[PDB]
DNA sequence: TCGGTAAGCAGTCCGCG
DNA sequence: GCGGACTGCTTAC
């Protein structure tokens, strides 16, 4: 097999690399890598090296990496550009793996771990590590085993061994319900004392050294805790054994409000799963507890235990250990579903970076572009300092707030990367500038043609047309990967709908789910077999189709994110190729494209309808348009349609056979106007929306920019078994909105769009009557909580104190003098409830850590004093008033002359 | 929250005769 | 009461 790296580090004048050799073995080597950098040279000097602008460069070979770094400094002192890859480990990887890397995940040691630490005096701070580590569960992907290290004797209590037999039993048998499928994979090791536990853990770590290290909050908690605890007990040298090269560094992570410390383990790639999840999941959750996320992702119930976690080991060590094991497994289950580790390996190996660098698109693109240019003996420019400067982005049309009955939407494929490719936007393809007219003049095609030679953007920029720039070349490669995975995602989605349809008529039989590849549209044969399957088999197939859809979604949306990241990286001062000329060329072209096609679509539809100045495009945001289809439907007449699906088919056909060709013609003209390199503005139909045929549903409504709801029957070619609400921006979509309130508002919207005013009024009346019975957590608001300290004046709200911060301050007074009470953590999320006048808490609201029950110390008083009237008005009525006024509907029945009867 | 812009709503403070 | 200036937070793209 072809070799591939696992990890790489620079330590002084050495590269330390762990890798898989040609025989599939893990090896480590130390290499005295001599790096090269570049200076510009006279044209009279023969060279094969040229900078991206075609200027000749001489290669400087250094005796060692320190010399190269010192040279960079002296070049700054002189005032001359020092060209080339200054991150020498990336240059090392580029030289050592000068081919497309094919990696074998089965040879990569991926470790998932979690620790337990009993703490009687509050949160056990990892920088202090003053409490014993009393459990570690460490799963190894190569062994496929959960290694459990269990401390039996501690100053906080001596306990009996954990029982695998009790662990396996149902919770109804008094067991812990450790999943049967991992029971045979547990290797249990009890310890007489913590020193022996940790010494054996380190020996184990030496034998089975993680390449990828993950878990939940491992970077912020588990790793620094283990490191600092071992340091405290044994000294620094022993703690550094967590690194295969015995090198660690405290790294200070800074944000706007303060800083925190993590431990960098040289020769390990830490991918904390909480951070993978935050980056790659495209959710915003009210809590990031593993409990909360596991329930969301897997539909597994909360891990139940009595009393505080600080007393769990002494009261129920059996459950304590089982829950530690289950916690590690839950992350594995989340990854089996989401496949973020797979994604990270794919992207990291593609770019030729340390795997942990996938968190940074700037670093990822720096490496991709460097490797690409190096192939042509081209030389990358030096990174430079730039002041942060604001620049313009997308256009968003102001909609007329209203109901909108029939709506077809259209959206441009991968807009920003497609603009880069079409215009040929790259650092080295800049050709010059032209004199700009107001944007409106380009939109209406009255401005003079910018250039007859170069490819243009309406920001004034001109680009070469003779050859693709490196940015277009490389962005295209990742776009093509994205397109492939999106194809799989949509097939799995369509396949899912086939199965949902079949589930209307399940067969009474005992059978098996079909062995099929859900990434490809089901054949006629598979379809016929599905129609004969039991509900059991169909539901299993549906689960599998949905899992395939999720895998496709991960792979496509994050490749989309990567390529979009390149567009914005051009506007990030830390990117080697930062250039606001290029960043603005993208965004300004985007504004033009949207408003240009708005004009073209209005002109086309006024022509088909035989009208003048009528606005068919009701809304657009960045690269989408929403078209009112009422007039199209009315031209055949609602009474001609057999059912909802009939008019959906009709609009689908109209969009594909009439509108898309018109749109294409409009964009081809725009391409010629800007003299672009290649026409790549592909705007395809997205949604078909409307009320069910014969209903009083309103179909859709807008309240303003980025705030709308549509009843969708078909989305990008997926014809739904049941209509799906597409709601954007409204409170149903906001993590700050109480859970039960999101649910209620969604049902109000569903009724509005599908059933009509009377249905809405019926539901509103019921919700208003019954909502006080809702669990307090389900009706609590949610907010991130920053700068608690800033607004804290002696335990009380300072000037301009935000509402949620006031709530935290109230909580802090109510729990004062309790080291055991859960503390609100700066920067994390809280639940927030309003409090009635005259409550014992002395203020109008209270807040506590999100994803948790409020401490029993104050729970009953919170429940007693919760202000239901305020909560309802703020989170439910006010947003509903907004929806209904926009939709020109009433949520309460108005008096009429009929009431006299 | 270590890892591009546009733009909405909650809430504080305070004006608005 | 509502709206502007401002802070804070959140989502759409
Ligand atoms: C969603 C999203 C969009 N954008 C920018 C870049 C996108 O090209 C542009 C339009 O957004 P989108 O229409 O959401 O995405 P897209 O056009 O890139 O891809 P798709 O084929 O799925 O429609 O907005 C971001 O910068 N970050 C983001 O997270
Ligand atoms: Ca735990
Ligand atoms: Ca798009
Ligand atoms: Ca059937
Ligand atoms: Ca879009
Ligand atoms: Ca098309
Ligand atoms: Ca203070
Ligand atoms: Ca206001």
């Amino acid at each position: 097999m072809k070799e591939f790296y696992l990890t790489v580090e620079q330590i002084g004048d050495s590269i330390f690399e762990r890798y898989i050799d040609s025989n599939g073995r893990e090896r480590t080597r130390e290499v005295e890598y001599k790096p090269s950098l570049f200076a510009h040279c006279p044209e009279s000097q023969a060279t094969k090296y040229f900078d991206i602008y075609g200027k000749p460069c001489t290669r400087k070979l250094f005796a060692n990496m320190r010399d190269a770094s010192q040279w960079i400094k002296r070049m700054e002192d002189i005032g001359l550009e020092a060209l080339g890859m200054d991150d020498f480990k990336l240059a090392y990887l580029s030289d050592t793996y000068n081919y497309e890397i094919k990696y074998d995940h089965t040879k990569i040691r991926v470790a998932n771990f979690d620790i337990e630490v009993t703490s009687p005096d509050g949160f056990p701070e990892p920088s202090q590590a003053k409490h014993p580590i009393d459990a570690i569960t460490h799963y190894d992907s190569i062994d496929d085993r959960f290694y459990v290290f269990d401390l039996l004797n501690s100053p906080y209590g001596n306990v009996e061994e954990w029982s695998i037999e009790i662990a396996a039993k149902l919770q109804e048998q008094g067991g812990d319900e450790v999943p049967s499928e991992i029971i045979d994979k547990i290797i249990y090791m009890p310890f007489d004392n913590e020193k022996e536990l940790l010494m054996e853990y380190l020996n184990f770590w030496q034998q089975k050294t993680p390449v990828i290290l993950t878990g939940w909050n491992v970077e912020s908690f588990a790793i620094p805790y283990v490191y600092n605890r071992i340091k405290n007990i044994f000294g620094e040298s022993t703690a550094k054994r967590l690194s295969p090269h015995r090198k660690t560094r405290v790294k200070v992570i800074e944000n706007m409000y303060g800083s925190r410390e993590i431990i960098t383990l040289f020769g390990i790639s830490v991918l904390d799963y909480i951070d993978l999840y935050k980056k790659f999941s495209f959710t915003n959750q009210p809590s990031y507890s593993l409990d909360y996320i596991s329930e969301f992702e897997l539909n597994v119930g909360k891990l139940k235990y009595d009393g505080p976690i600080s007393k769990l080991r002494e009261s129920n060590h059996q459950r304590y250990i089982s829950y530690n094991i289950i916690a590690v497994y839950r992350v594995l289950q989340i990854d089996a579903k989401r496949q973020f580790i797979n994604l990270s390996l794919d992207m990291g190996y593609y770019a030729k970076i340390q795997i942990q660098s996938v968190f940074s698109p700037i670093k990822t693109w720096d490496a991709i572009i460097f490797n690409s240019l190096k192939e042509q003996n081209k030389v990358i420019p030096q990174g430079r300092s730039h002041p942060v400067q604001p620049y313009p982005g997308a256009f968003v049309k102001e909609p007329i707030p209203n109901r909108y009955k029939y709506v077809m939407s259209f959206d441009l494929t991968s807009l920003y990367p497609s603009i880069i490719r079409q215009v040929n936007i790259s650092p080295e393809t800049i050709a010059g500038t032209f004199k700009v007219a107001p944007l409106h003049d380009y939109i209406n095609a009255v401005a003079e043609r910018p250039s007859d030679v170069y490819s243009c953007s309406p920001n004034g920029m001109m680009y070469y047309k003779d050859r693709d720039g490196v940015v277009p070349t490389e962005i295209t490669k990742v776009f093509n990967q994205r397109k492939e995975h999106k194809g799989y995602m949509l097939a799995a989605q369509r396949n899912g709908e086939i199965i949902k349809e079949a589930l209307h008529n399940p067969n009474l039989s005992v059978d098996e789910p079909l062995d099929v590849d859900y990434r490809f549209d089901f054949s006629d044969e598979i379809k016929e077999k599905i129609k004969k399957l039991s509900a059991k088999s169909l539901n299993e197939m549906l689960f599998r189709a949905q899992r395939t859809e999720v895998a496709g979604m991960t792979a496509q949306i994050n490749r989309k994110a990567l390529i979009n990241g390149l567009a914005g990286a051009l506007g990030n001062v830390w990117f080697r190729y930062y250039d606001l000329r290029n960043a603005t060329a993208i965004t300004t072209f985007g504004q033009m494209a949207l408003q240009w096609i708005e004009r073209k679509v209005n002109e086309y539809l006024n022509e088909v309808c035989g009208t003048e100045g009528e606005a068919f495009v009701l809304y657009g945001d960045t690269d989408s348009i929403y078209v009112s289809a009422d007039k199209i439907i009315d031209k055949v007449g609602e009474s001609k349609f057999r059912d909802t699906n009939h008019w959906v088919d009709f609009l689908d056909k109209f969009a594909r056979e009439r509108m898309e060709p018109a749109i294409d013609r409009g964009f081809r003209e725009m391409c010629e106007y800007m003299n672009n390199k290649q026409h790549l503005m592909f705007m395809d139909r997205e949604a078909i929306a409307g009320p069910p045929l014969g209903s009083k549903g309103i179909g859709g409504f807008w309240t303003g920019k980025k705030r709308y709801a549509l009843n969708v029957w078909d989305m990008e070619g997926t014809r739904y078994a049941e209509p799906k609400l597409k709601i954007m921006g409204l409170e149903t979509q906001k993590s700050s909105t109480p859970k039960a309130v999101q649910k209620a508002l969604k049902e109000c919207i569903r009724r509005m769009l599908q059933e009509g005013e009377e249905s809405l009024q019926e539901y509103f009346k019921e919700f208003e009557k019954e909502f006080r019975q809702l669990n307090y957590i389900s009706i609590a608001s949610v907010s991130s909580a920053n700068n608690i300290a800033k607004y804290d004046v002696g335990g009380f709200p300072g000037p301009k104190c935000p509402f949620h911060i006031r709530g935290i301050l109230t909580y802090n007074r109510a729990i004062k003098g309790n080291i055991d009470a859960p503390q609100v953590v700066e920067g994390e999320k809280v639940y927030v409830l309003p409090l009635r006048e005259g409550n014992p808490f002395g203020d109008k609201c209270i807040a506590w850590p999100s994803g948790t029950e409020i401490t029993d110390l104050i729970k009953d008083d919170v429940l007693h004093w919760m202000d239901y009237t305020v909560l309802l008005e703020k989170t439910f009525i006010k947003p509903l008033e907004g929806f209904t006024s926009a939709a020109k509907l009433d949520y309460e029945k108005k008096a009429s002359l009929f009431d006299m009867f």
